[PDB]
């Protein structure tokens, strides 16, 4: 039974070693038997450049490389927490980098993949911040700074973002339905998979189905599985 997995929004961090354990069990016991593994952003709590080094980072890279070298096709799509991942991280892990939208053909299904933050177009404060940090010239500037200063910048940008979110309603921090519907029509799909919005769900709209990967918490790993029988669903337990 050929099958593939979809995960996102793990936000791996030394502060939370409960998820890393869940990630190790998934990568060592289920991922090797998969045909493809897609990681749709927010694998790390934050990413400040491909020269980051730590016991947790070298662990996570190893798990991806071990799954990849066994013939599993691994893909990474950027999230908002780790959009700085580049060509070096891709070579070290085997995970091929996908653009912010990617149409795939899997098990006779046309599927649109994105992280999910580009669909929250009513969060205008976030979208303006997203346009700035995605400019290549400023990213080259940021990566020229020493490793230690970028971490504090990241920890404080994280800190501000935690404040601004409590200033926002839940509506504008979720996906705009009309825009999301237009995306699906642009790519000609009946199936859309994304993360970012934290709320694991499967919405069976009339025109299409929208699968939402949830956050990983200490007691739950959100893992979507599709197989060649055309079924899909989240690995419970
Ligand atoms: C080239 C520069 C490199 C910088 C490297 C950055 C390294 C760290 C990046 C991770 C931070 C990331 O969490 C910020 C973010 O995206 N938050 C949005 C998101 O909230 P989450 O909890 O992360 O899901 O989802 C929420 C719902 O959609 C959304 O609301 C949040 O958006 C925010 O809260 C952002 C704040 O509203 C504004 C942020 C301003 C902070 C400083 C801006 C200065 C611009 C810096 C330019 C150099
Ligand atoms: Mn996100
Ligand atoms: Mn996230």
């Amino acid at each position: 039974m050929k099958h593939s997995y979809f995960i996102s929004d793990l936000h791996l961090s030394e502060t939370q070693p409960e998820l890393t354990a869940l990630f190790v069990d998934f990568m060592q016991n289920l991922a090797p038997q998969a045909e493809r593994l897609y990681i749709l952003g927010d694998l790390f709590d934050f990413w400040i450049g491909d020269d980051e080094q730590s016991a947790l980072i070298q662990q996570v890279k190893d798990l991806i490389k071990f799954v990849s070298d066994q013939g599993v096709q691994c893909y990474f799509q950027h999230g908002n927490r780790d959009f700085l991942i580049g060509e070096r991280f891709s070579k070290e892990t085997g995970a091929q980098l996908l653009p912010d939208y990617q149409l795939i053909t899997l098990y006779d299904k046309k599927i649109l993949l994105c992280h999910g933050d580009t669909l929250c177009i009513d969060d205008e404060a976030y979208q303006q911040f997203r346009r700035r940090v995605h400019q290549k010239w400023l990213q080259r500037l940021f990566l020229c700074l020493p490793l230690k200063v970028r971490v504090i910048i990241a920890e404080k940008i994280r800190a501000k973002s935690n404040q601004d979110k409590q200033a926002k309603s839940q509506e504008i921090m979720d996906v705009n339905q009309a825009f999301t519907a237009e995306k699906v029509q642009e790519f000609g799909v009946n199936l859309l998979i994304h993360g970012h919005t934290h709320r694991e769900a499967i919405h069976q709209q009339e025109e299409f189905t929208r699968i939402v990967l949830g956050d990983w918490r200490k007691n739950y790993a959100s893992i979507l599985k599709m197989d060649e029988s055309g079924e899909f669903g989240f690995i419970k337990d």
